[PDB]
DNA sequence: TGGTC
């Protein structure tokens, strides 16, 4: 398979179905490398959960069979259209792995100054003063970078780097809960 | 109030 293929996750499939009609579905759109129905082996006998993965050997067959399949064509049977995705296991940069939490912030600063602060160590894609119920400013914020390197970098140059106006101790920068 | 969506 290619280094840049794609797992995907397909749903909707008639539970009745195993990789034989799963393969004449599929390699109309492309060479397929591997088909797995995911089972329910909770009992005997086991069953499909009535979805599969895909792995075409070209990421242009997968994106290809996704844009013509999902929400689309219905297998006999179904009352809904498959559902086409890339599968969980191909996740690599989750925004949770990458999203800082920062403490110990002048209840006074607002997001632009954060984004001044932390915009040296990469691309900001979101941030956010946190705020109770009363509108105040809880003395934090949120602050995701687009890589882990990035946030991982902000922590080893910021964390405890300083302390801000009116706050008991140095800024803590981490990764978030 | 050292406060994590
Ligand atoms: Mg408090």
């Amino acid at each position: 398979m290619d280094p840049d293929a794609i797992k995907m996750f397909v749903g909707q499939i008639p539970r009745s179905w195993s990789e034989k009609e799963l393969k004449e579905l599929f390699e109309p759109y492309g060479a397929v490398y591997q088909i797995n129905v995911l089972r329910d082996r909770s009992q005997n006998p086991p069953q499909s959960k009535g979805c599969c993965f895909v792995t075409f050997y070209t990421r242009k067959a997968a994106l290809e069979a996704q844009n013509a399949l999902h929400n689309i064509k219905t297998l006999p049977g179904m009352h809904h259209p498959i559902q086409m995705k890339p599968a969980d296991s191909e996740k690599s940069n989750a925004v949770e792995d990458r999203k800082l939490f920062i403490g110990m912030v002048s209840k006074k600063c607002n997001e632009n100054d954060i984004r001044v602060m932390f915009s040296p160590f990469g691309q900001i894609e979101e941030c956010r003063i946190l705020r109770g119920p009363d509108g105040l400013s809880r003395g934090c914020a949120f602050v995701t970078f687009s890589t882990r390197a990035m946030a991982q970098n902000a922590i080893k140059a910021m964390h405890q780097s300083q302390t801000m106006e009116g706050c008991s101790s140095p800024i803590v920068v981490k990764f978030a809960d």
